[PDB]
């Protein structure tokens, strides 16, 4: 059986899903503070309870 691969060469270069209704959130896409992709109406913090976990890493060098 002469094959090669099932499919189709689509690699995952940029995607970015909205983490509170995954909208795929791109084109206009807002990725919080805290470290989080949203959609314009779920782009604020309130909205998503932004949880900025600070103090929270004891690990690697420092730097601001
Ligand atoms: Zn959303
Ligand atoms: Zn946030």
């Amino acid at each position: 059986g002469s094959s090669g691969s099932s499919g189709q060469p689509s690699p995952p270069q940029r995607p970015n899903r909205c983490t509170v209704c995954r909208k795929r959130v791109g084109l206009t896409g807002f990725m919080c503070r805290c470290g989080t992709t949203f959609c314009g109406s779920h782009r604020y913090p309130e909205v998503h309870g932004c949880t900025f976990d600070f103090k929270s890493a004891g690990s690697g060098p420092s730097s601001g």
